[PDB]
DNA sequence: GGGCGTGCCCGGGCGTGCCC
DNA sequence: GGGCGTGCCCGGGCGTGCCC
């Protein structure tokens, strides 16, 4: 009965987790990953990797769905969506609706969802199994608003909510990882760490 | 016979009970829980987070129910009503009345209620149990006036009434907490219970 | 071509100048007058007596006019209006409409106005000449809010404006006074009137 | 066949000039005027009066136009409009269209233009002498974006452009002005102010 | 990569109807 | 008449895209 999809981990009986590349702290990286904080800064549009990792081969027709919620308890409750510029800005790919703050690049099966009763947006792809010998697979997202947006996020933190769902829809899985889409990654991971450390 | 509804607390055989987030009390922090004077400080319709928590799973088709009522002998039987300003602010979520205090943000399934003979005002949803793992479960309150508003609460101390209900009207379990709704939640809550111990 | 009428002094051709009684600044006096500040403090509803002076005798038919605007700039194009609250606690005297300021007691020939293309309120009443042997008219004025009410005046300043009309509409003269409408019009005074001498 | 209006000054033959109110320079003041930059400061939607001042009286049906401009080369040729965030608000008075960046207040002829070839808006009201005793007429505009608004000014300086008109078209006089529209007016002004002497 | 923006967060303290 | 309320004003200082 809640509008608010869950962001409770669920590594179920596959064993589902993410997994993220090292790409360091330097100032403007396009996109790094901060395991302390579980949290994704990138800049916007950019190519953010998130790798899939299961224990045990998921069924076929599994698909892979990545919403964004709005993380704090005052504004979980709004939907997440593109700013009103950046909607007008005509950077559609072509299949993307121009109002969904997170896509997929590099994917021939995406399909771009509005929920019908919680109005809330979602990009899925089909689950595709590691090549022999590797151990996961990645999907490229990309934000396409800063956490900033005047009129869309307007500087508040994001969740991005990864779920792992049988074709009938059952949850096999979820994980989740909080985002900032900003000008400066490296610099942004740094202080954030830091204030971390020094007022946690 | 009586018109105020009851707020003596009933853990009943449920074990039913309510649990609060540790916010904090910075200057003005949007909500904050004093558990000495078992009462909420909170600002004008941001979300108050309320968890549901019970020992044994209550029966399908249960309702949870909140209604504010003044605190004090003198004044409770007075409706507790938003005030004359902030119900013509045109500020519903298009379900509220306007002239509800407390509303449920983020329920697909709120329904409010105004009682034919005692003309109190409630919100109800359906009780949903927590996710496999979880402990509780959260609604997200909102109180849309100030507790000072001038021709409403007009400086009155309020308790909501939170209740368990099964579907045939059995009160299942009842809990209840103070409310001041104002602008500097953690100044006030230190100012109150500064004074209990001083003072009480 | 301007919704804001205008609060120029015109003392004019028959002498046209205003009048207060000396009350003092006892801490809740009903109401008081600061001629430093041009300034009238009186509290809710009690009577506020303004006396007419003219040189000359103004023509048969001469009206009197009283209406308020907000003194400061940033407010100067909205409507002053009772608050909601008291625009309902039913406390007309059978003549002004409840969304009026401003009322004016002990006259069988008050007529209220609501103009059609500004929406601004005033209160008419005939001017009388003064009695053989006294120098000037009382008017008994209301003010059925206070300057703090929430939804209404909001704490802004206003000015009253009194004109002097004849029949066929052209302006005799015209005075203004700064209002607050408080509490204690006694202590009020003399904060404002202390706050100039020290930091004005 | 500039698509560009003209910012240069023209006092004409009705000596026209504007004048500025006396604000001081508190940090977040409403609006603020530096007579050394020929600049106001000024607050999202706030009251901005500016005077006009002539030596002859203009003719009939003289009309008073105010519209924007980018004051940088680079930028000039860019139309000034609202940004995608403010467009939407759905903040209109019932006369000023949702793009429009200026707008008067208080003025029952008020008139909000589209130019069919340049597609630059302006905001036009009549021309009204001062009242006897009075030197000048004030109009109160307001300006419906922050100059940093992204996808609108985007931090660019803008100028206002006053221009007097005669109902036949003719330019009596022209008068300009630079404007930001910021959250803290009297910072921004002596910053720019101490920059000027510092540096400029 | 260093450092300036600039809307907004933050705690100190003044209101002002009402309690005493 | 003394003095406590309590929403809001106020200046200090942190953001964060962008200039350099
Ligand atoms: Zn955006
Ligand atoms: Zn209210
Ligand atoms: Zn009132
Ligand atoms: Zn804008």
């Amino acid at each position: 009965s809640s509008s608010v999809p869950s962001q409770k981990t669920y590594q179920g009986s596959y064993g589902f987790r993410l997994g993220f590349l090292h790409s360091g702290t330097a100032k403007s990286v396009t996109c790094t990953y901060s395991p302390a904080l579980n949290k994704m800064f990138c800049q916007l549009a950019k190519t953010c990797p998130v790798q899939l990792w299961v224990d045990s081969t998921p069924p076929p027709g599994t698909r892979v769905r990545a919403m964004a919620i709005y993380k704090q308890s005052q504004h979980m409750t709004e939907v997440v969506r593109r700013c009103p510029h950046h909607e007008r800005c005509s950077d559609s790919d072509g299949l993307a609706p121009p109002q969904h703050l997170i896509r997929v690049e590099g994917n021939l099966r995406v399909e771009y969802l509005d929920d019908r009763n919680t109005f809330r947006h979602s990009v899925v792809v089909p689950y595709e199994p590691p090549e022999v010998g590797s151990d996961c697979t990645t999907i490229h997202y990309n934000y396409m608003c800063n956490s900033s947006c005047m009129g869309g996020m307007n500087r508040r933190p994001i969740l991005t909510i990864i779920t792992l769902e049988d074709s009938s829809g059952n949850l096999l899985g979820r994980n989740s990882f909080e985002v900032r889409v900003c000008a400066c990654p490296g610099r942004d991971r740094r202080t954030e760490e830091e204030n971390l450390r020094k007022k946690g």
